């Protein structure tokens, strides 16, 4: 069994720019989600070797994790929050797609969607 190669987190030849509301999502944002009781299924990518599950990356095609997005935030990977917000949903939603409703994992992640929603509310503007 193997897992894909990660999702990237450096590229030189995509332009990256630092702005208040990408400072934001580090700072507040995944901080505050990284330190919750529930992040610890999400702070890497799904060892589907590991957690015998052979089947996942043959449903998930766009995996995400925080830990890539932190490293994505952390070595400005980013032109906009945008794409860093996608990414959270991105793992959302790979959750609720490959696991059953009320499995322990999706009550998880929908506790940390909700905290992510409510951070995502007091996004600054623009500077
Ligand atoms: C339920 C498996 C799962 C987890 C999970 O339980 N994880 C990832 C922690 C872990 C366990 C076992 C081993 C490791 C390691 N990385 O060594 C990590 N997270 C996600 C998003 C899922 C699914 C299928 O949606
Ligand atoms: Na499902």
């Amino acid at each position: 069994s193997m897992n894909p190669p990660p999702p990237e987190t450096s590229n030189p030849n995509k332009p990256k720019r630092q702005t208040n509301q990408l400072q934001y999502l580090l700072r507040v944002v995944l901080k505050t989600l990284w330190k919750h009781q529930f992040a610890w299924p999400f702070q890497q990518p799904v060892d589907a070797v590991k957690l015998n599950l052979p089947d996942y990356y043959k449903i998930i095609k766009t995996p995400m994790d925080m830990g890539t997005i932190k490293k994505r935030l952390e070595n400005n990977y980013y032109w906009n929050a945008q794409e860093c917000i996608q990414d959270f949903n991105t793992m959302f939603t790979n959750c609720y797609i490959y696991n059953k409703p009320g499995d322990d994992i999706v009550l998880m992640a929908e506790a940390l969607e909700k905290l992510f929603l409510q951070k995502i509310n007091e996004l600054p503007t623009e500077e």
